[PDB]
């Protein structure tokens, strides 16, 4: 039976009670937060987290406390949880979240910030943690924030969204939590920070009924629209309803952010997805994201997903696939590509991104690196490594002049003979080989005649793939096989870029001291000739 | 003489003792721990560890503390030191661990975790820290974990090992901690987050006898054997007995570990170790492992050591030695390599590593970069930086085409001629240089003829380096020189690669409007010939 | 009116007293610190310090307290601010700091430290925490650390310099702080961790009359000398009147830092700031640092700057402009490069550094990368993405051979003909064109002849860039156009790398089974020819 306390009291600077009262805990008086982690306290703690405020103290968390209403934690006011059990269990309504933290350097520390945890219900509707517009340098360390789920799309924020986390704030710091809800972690602010957290919403164990639909309550680890420098690393992001990291491009403009050093693994969308989903706008975009050092795995709908973006960079990622993918996601095959270039959602094209030093192991042997048309300015580097995938695929081979492989790109095309005069018909035996390799194209071109009429004059080879209009610094092409050509001795086939019509090799013969361009005329029904070469395209 | 306090009295919610218990030092009543850091305080200890974990209240220790037996933290207790110097000084028996910490979230703060620090003693066998297998995001920051030692090798774990912190749970964050031991730390886990700790065992200035031998008490900075998707980063690591980071590979799956910007340097084995001791199996590799950004320097037998390991990635390193390296390992000559990849312990191949984007400085001039006969499926970037050291090294040349040399490899061969019928016999002065770039063989073949002996019909050049059994997309080749041919005027010697051999080349000759193979019957005792092209090979 | 309370006092074990003897603030008895903000405080708190350092207690401040000497944080002492609003505010007088760090593992955490703030007044100097080089493992942690500011350059420390934290020590870890003052963060130490700090003096709102010079209130973010083994990674750094992350060089002997995962923007001299002032010592270098995976936007004289500095690396950075340069820079237009090499300051070259992966995006179109003449040694990687930039510059042609530019480099040359004897004069419509893509050069060269004065015997075309003295492994050369040589049928030129001198091009000819080198001899002066092919040098 000892002494009374009471943060209302006045004590002088020598007394115990004024050594206390630094510390402010709701159970204390006037407070007198319940302790049964029933009774509702949220007209306790909203009276401490006031005080503590007003008298410049610190505000501890005790016990595991119900409230249905939020907290407001404001004024750089910090709540530490005194043991991972402490911390609250929220029966807000829809439409306001279990702990709004605002202004400069507020923020939480440690144990549980719980919702009712009831994804099967079709009316249930929560929200975790918000960072508002109005926080600076305000953070959350250390907590589990789980269990905010909400059945079916909102069409507001009023509605409840089911975020874990929502950071609208600048230089938010969310690290060494557990986020799971049905948006685990939102990024919506600048500059934050978010760091060796635990990331998932177990869609893989939930026993939600598949498909997947826009009804489920499991979506993305992260899911950021107008995200700005942000750094996203060391987190354990896996088993997601939909991507494990995502950035849009659905009414979002997101910039200037560095994902590294993550582990994303058994998405049942994409792994890292960066993306345009709403048309391409002044304010709707996702531009100069860096994916460096990650290690991504068995996501359903492809590991590494590129969609419309431009200028984001893809640097030394394993990336990769083995055959649980097979098991997880059994039933609902998606397109299993360690990394993937896509068109936005309403064509736009990925434009000045950078694919370098990335190992790519696919066991089904699917392009380890997949490039649609429309590409533009992309540099795919020769560091990367696809031994232990597919070769990197393009759709169409005109991608090799307007984006530079580094890793090498093999193709065919069919040949034709251009006579000033005149016609000559080729062999369907006639074929051509090109391997860009950078600004390189090396070439194999192989021309069997079939029929010719009345041809005569200079003579041109075609079309050189991905050449048209394009110009060059130097080329260089022989002729090393030939046969049934008119040719007298000595004189010997020569071939040179065209270069009025770089798509095209023109084709000649020496005649002593000069030589001449009459190569139509000395060819026959069954000509044949081989012509190996390169050129160094601008 | 003030009032009586005690953690087993019941207090009134608003008293000055109620508020109190909220924090219970192991001084307190009725726990009553000894503060003179001689006397035996385990009891104390583990009563007011069982006592926070029945009540929910915050444990600190506020003195250090002897121990003779292991404190179990579990059941999401944390552990906070008071001070730096709080903690616990550990006389706790071979078999058995000073803290053991278990349970979801559960952890430690700060102070110091001290064995007796004996490695002279041929007797004393200790274990610090151990995160057992049901630890789940558990941890321990900013402590000092010293002087857990036990010479000569263990047969079991109840032998005790000499670990300073040992993890074997999910998610255990190890960070801002200063260890020192025998094995300062061991990875045996999933998931963890090893972050800017200082770990070294000092076995340069030890006065340990040398040579290291399996005696010593000084070993590696970091091992791990079973260990999956750790993040290893910021840590200074030097100066061990042993290699500084290393993963197997002896009787441990070591995958999807994530090893960057740490500092790796002085130790007596190698920086960075990844290798296999016992034969590859299911249960024994190292797989998917990430080295990316660090600083590894004076690593007496090799800075990045990669031995049997698969899917691995060398990127953006900046590896070196320099002349203090002959200082500290004066008497003890090493290999002495920036990054070297080898065979496992018992012949595996490296297969599907990618080395990019490193910066190697060798002042001896010792190869950056080696590679031995038998590893398949490599890519050696271009982005490498080896002009400061020796070029990569391969040990046959085989190697260029059953891995992805965009770091260029220049060697030579012996060239024969093949003729249809007939032999011939080539001078010595006959050479062949060939040089890889990425699937490109450029090469330069000079033939000088000694003797013939009737020779007639075709001709081929044999045999090209890394092209037996090979297919190409593409090939080019001329012959710019000759002498003591047998050619009429007008008929000029061409060249093809042999499509049916891919490590021959055709050598033929001009007829007017077609060609003749022909050539070995145009050769003479004299002859002389000089062969240029590129073979870009699949 | 509650007990008294002193930590003078001696309580029994099982008191309210003794509990609370180990948590000490000034406030407390004896020592009775005033909590107005405004009376100075420094007696009390020195008094509480050297107690908790004497009893081993934990020292909190729960104010912000007013001071005017030095706080010594010694001995393993811990600070630790009740609230983010706590901490010191300094009036310690020029030449002193408002706090002292050092020891092994002394620290300081949350709160403010905070200057006088009057980066107008031409007289006020101060500095705020530093590290001593006795510090070891000491760290402040989520501290805002603002307004020291000294007007014009110090002589020497003891006037006061304008640090906002100056790192000396042994493993220091600067970590989720805000850092504002005239050098935000200063590095003269070995092993420091500056991890997730937000750094700016704002020079672009402080009002501060511009041009910037030496007399500035407003310099570097990071500003570092003799800094070792750093790594700086994930601040936000922007805005500074200097540069913000800078290693030099100027007195300073900087190794082995990494600077990771930052942002630098707006910063008014260089964002990532390598280089040499100060002439190249033994005692002053600029060596082994690692930049990787930043972001660097819009610093007026170039994002990423290298001068003089030797083995760093540049890679996976996305460093770019856009518009609002020209709106913060309005008047003073700076370099706006997005990585430059430079010479030091004193003309040295810039050695064995290695620059890959970047993306770089320049819409004013400057070259990405700028390479100077003089540099050695570095190479510049193929998987840098400068298709939304300018093409990489180098100053000199010569560049290429000294440098490995993986990333090619497109040139031109005039040639002339070296005829044995006599002398051919060539037209200026005459060209050679070179690219360098790693060790291989190729190359096209238009012979235009205008005039010839008896020339006869052998011909060489002269001078290939980068060639001079340069041996090489393979090179292959045809003539495939020709027109006026005096070429009887069936003679063809012929054309092979001068072994000699290998800047020049030998041309002759065939005759029949030999060649002649008699093409001197066959020109006139109408001739023309063109030479195509390529060089792999050493």
């Amino acid at each position: 039976g000892v002494i009374n306390f009471s943060h209302a009291d006045t004590y002088g600077n020598d007394s115990v009670g004024a050594h206390l009262q630094n510390v402010v805990y709701p159970t204390d008086a006037p407070f007198n937060a319940a302790t049964d982690g029933t009774t509702d306290t949220t007209v306790a703690i909203k009276s401490a987290i006031a005080h503590c405020i007003s008298k410049g103290k610190k505000l501890v968390l005790n016990h595991l406390f119900m409230i249905t209403d939020t907290l407001v934690i404001s004024d750089g006011l910090h709540v530490e949880c005194l043991t991972s059990d402490s911390g609250v269990k929220s029966d807000v309504p829809a439409g306001k979240f279990a702990v709004k933290i605002t202004g400069a350097n507020s923020g939480w520390f440690g144990g549980k910030i719980l919702g009712k945890n009831l994804p099967e219900s079709t009316t249930v509707r929560q929200d975790g943690v918000l960072f508002d517009e109005n926080a600076e340098y305000c953070f959350i360390t250390g907590t589990e924030v789980t269990g905010f789920f909400a059945k079916g799309l909102h069409t507001s924020d009023a509605d409840g969204v089911g975020y874990g986390i929502y950071d609208k704030g600048y230089g938010t710091l969310i690290s060494k939590c557990y986020a799971n809800s049905k948006f685990c972690v939102a990024l919506g602010g600048t500059e934050g920070r978010v760091l060796k957290n635990r990331i998932t919403n177990n869609y893989l164990t939930s026993g939600e009924a598949k498909p997947w639909s826009w009804a489920s309550n499991y979506w993305d680890g992260i899911v950021s629209e107008n995200a700005h420098r942000y750094v996203i690393a060391f987190n354990d992001v896996s088993a997601c309803g939909q991507s494990g990291i995502y950035f849009g491009g659905n009414g979002g403009y997101s910039t200037d952010n560095i994902i590294v050093n993550n582990t994303v693994y058994a998405c049942w969308n994409r792994g890292i997805d960066m993306g345009l989903f709403s048309e391409k706008s002044a304010t709707n975009d996702v531009l100069r994201n860096i994916i460096k050092g990650n290690n991504t795995y068995n996501n359903r709908e492809n590991n590494i997903w590129l969609a419309g973006v431009s200028n984001c960079s893809v640097v030394g990622n394993t990336s990769w696939f083995d055959t649980n993918y097979d098991v997880i996601f059994a039933g609902y095959p998606g397109g299993h590509i360690c990394i993937s270039l896509a068109s936005g959602a309403n064509g736009e094209a990925c434009v000045g991104n950078t694919i370098d030093s990335n190992t790519c192991i696919d066991p089904r042997g699917n392009a380890g690196i997949t490039v649609p048309t429309g590409a533009t300015g992309n540099v795919f580097g020769s560091g990367n490594n696809l031994s232990q995938a597919g070769a990197i695929y393009i759709a169409s081979p005109d991608l090799i002049t307007s984006n530079r492989f580094e890793l090498a790109v093999t193709g065919s095309f069919t040949p034709v003979l251009l006579p000033e005069s005149g016609s000559i018909t080729l062999s369907s035996s006639s074929t051509g080989v090109f391997r860009a390799t950078g600004n390189r194209i090396d070439f194999s071109v192989t021309v069997n005649v079939s029929s010719i009429s009345s041809p005569s004059g200079n003579l041109n080879i075609a079309y050189l793939p991905g050449m048209s209009g394009k110009t060059s610094s130097t080329s260089m092409f022989i002729i090393d096989y030939w046969n049934d050509l008119t040719l007298s001795s000595g004189v010997i086939p020569l071939a040179s870029l065209n270069l009025e019509n770089q798509d095209q090799i023109t084709v000649y013969r020496t005649d002593g001291g000069r030589v001449l361009y009459d190569f139509s005329s000395l060819m026959k029904s069954t000509s044949s000739f081989i012509l190996k070469g390169f050129v160094d395209f601008n």
